[PDB]
């Protein structure tokens, strides 16, 4: 049959799972916000590089 | 193989194979991510020219 | 009713999801860190929009 | 058997799951350094001020 314990078991996982996923979640969402320092490092190096044109 | 443990380990393939998914995604973003070194890296050497 | 081998794969499970939970913290904390690059990338392009105010 | 089967394929899911695990771990750490070389950054733009 489903044993007892076996079934106490299997709530355990599915409670783990659900814990990772939602984690996963958490994390994807931390690097969609991290990905954004592409541009703006992107935009460093332009400003630097039309602040190197000082001819002074 | 009892008919509920058996839908029990069906709900736990499709988690397992959607946390799997985002493993991808999120070692796809990190390998983006990790091109910021070589460009920080630039514009430290750009900083120190400039000086 | 709750057989032996698969008694022990059921634990051999529960150390890897445990495993895998803990990284899933470590991993997090890591990104809470680096999250703080924004404000710092964002202060530096400040500081460099001043600095192109230098006529 | 098809149980034993089920929890095979499981097993190879989980150890995947883990080993992608240590790769993302050790990318993060590699980008963690990136908080040093910022602040080395901004420390040379104040000077530059």
């Amino acid at each position: 049959h489903y044993d007892d314990e076996l079934f106490s078991d299997v709530q355990d996982i599915k409670t783990a799972l659900a814990k990772i996923h939602e984690d996963n979640q958490k994390i994807i969402s931390k690097l969609e916000s991290l990905l954004l320092l592409k541009g703006e490092v992107e935009s460093i190096k332009k400003q630097i590089n039309r602040q190197n044109i000082s001819i002074s």
